[PDB]
């Protein structure tokens, strides 16, 4: 899962 640079990251499923 593709997290953002930001916290907490935001984790995407993908």
């Amino acid at each position: 899962g593709r997290c953002t640079k930001s916290i907490p990251p935001i984790c995407f499923p993908d």
